């Protein structure tokens, strides 16, 4: 069963009624390029899931379960207090997705909140390297079909050396060091069965990566409501089962005449509440971005062709665009 009041498991978090989804900044804050860094411990993922036996997330909110479903999520947010790489927004992006999910209703049965910000409503444990392995290990583990997935990174991503790549550097990067794109593909992506659903969004600065998704779709200025956007597809293979959908930030593609951008589009996404297509709704994130004086152009990437003409959604499986080889 899913908690469908608040007498059964007692009061539950109230991000909304915290100020979460409009009482906190959705402004673009400065992320700083954390430079270069020395080459990672590469995952082991038979140890990752071996650590991630004995881990659970909890019910973050009452909402009415969906049949022959269950949610899990879970969140990520590094603002790397104290140090020259001290990010500003990150932990706040994470309030802002977590209110604007419960605002929507996402009836998630476990989340795990990985955030560095004290005294957080929520907050499971520290965003370490260890942590952030195992509990990505955690959100794929359980997987049966039906099943829907949230994923969301805030923090920063640089590249790094290999024994170049893209990374995303947990709270004691300094230390444990990064987790190549590569890992996290091979813990969040790989491992998914047929028929599972997974978002993950990932906003982290500079470093605009797909996460050796095949597919992908830039929304940049020169795209129009009137016009019929399809995916791309930009890697040859695939390793992918599941229906995974990726929302990062990116340089906009047409031709000329930092922080927090991916997840202000997930977030707008979610709260137009019209049930638009992937492909409008993107035009309309774009619009909003530019307003707001984002750096970046919404990028939609995934393991399949999405028909863009499909709904946007959290919870359904893809509708595939046949036309892309
Ligand atoms: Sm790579």
């Amino acid at each position: 069963s899913l908690i469908t009041q608040l007498c059964d498991a007692g009061q539950l978090a109230d991000y909304v009624g915290l100020g979460w989804l409009n009482a906190v900044s959705s402004q673009p804050y400065l992320v700083q390029a954390l430079g270069l860094q020395p080459p990672p411990r590469r995952v082991d993922v038979d140890a990752a899931f071996r650590d991630a036996k004995g881990l659970h997330g909890h019910q973050p909110w009452v909402a009415t379960p969906l049949p022959g479903q269950t949610v899990r999520a879970l969140f990520i947010g590094i603002n790397y207090y104290g140090t020259s790489a001290a990010l500003s927004g990150c932990c706040n992006d994470v309030k802002q997705m977590l209110a604007t999910l419960q605002k929507k209703g996402l009836p998630i049965n476990e989340a795990v909140i990985l955030v560095d910000e004290d005294n957080f409503p929520g907050r499971t444990d520290q965003p370490t390297r260890d942590n952030i392995v195992r509990y990505m290990a955690w959100l794929v583990k359980d997987a049966k079909p039906g099943d829907v997935l949230f994923f969301h990174y805030s923090g920063h991503g640089t590249q790094c050396k290999s024994r170049y790549d893209q990374c995303i550097a947990p709270v004691d990067f300094q230390k444990s060091g990064c987790i190549v794109d590569d890992d996290i593909h091979k813990l969040l992506f790989s491992r998914l069965p047929e028929k599972v659903r997974l978002t993950a969004v990932f906003d982290c600065g500079h470093s605009g990566s797909i996460m050796d998704l095949p597919f992908t779709y830039v929304c940049s200025g020169g795209e129009q409501a009137s016009g019929t956007p399809h995916m791309k597809r930009i890697r040859e293979g695939n390793d992918v089962l599941g229906d995974v959908m990726m929302i990062s930030g990116c340089a906009d593609e047409q031709t000329s005449a930092a922080g927090g951008a991916a997840t202000q589009c997930i977030t707008c996404m979610l709260m137009n509440n019209q049930s638009l297509s992937y492909g409008k709704l993107l035009i309309e994130t774009r619009d909003m971005l530019k307003r707001k004086r984002f750096k970046q152009v919404p990028q939609l990437s995934a393991s399949k062709a999405i028909d863009l003409d499909q709904t946007f959604s959290l919870t359904e499986m893809f509708s595939v665009d046949r036309s892309i080889q």
